[PDB]
């Protein structure tokens, strides 16, 4: 875990101080899982991955972020 498991919810900790800055409230879930605050619409990753694509189709984050 510590080399695979930890840099996925490392990645987790710099977004998790991002997230802060805008209204959506960031949370660390499993192990590895991260939950973010959107439209009402709540939305996981548990990859960092998955995340980055989540805003690479969603600019309006990528240019905040």
């Amino acid at each position: 875990f510590s080399p695979e498991t930890m840099k996925a919810r490392r990645a987790w900790t710099d977004v998790i101080q991002t997230l802060r800055e805008h209204k959506c409230q960031p949370r660390l879930l499993y192990p590895a899982k991260l939950s973010i605050t959107i439209d009402g619409e709540t939305k996981v990753f548990h990859d960092k991955t998955k995340f980055t694509q989540y805003l690479s189709t969603n600019p309006a984050l990528q240019r905040i972020i």
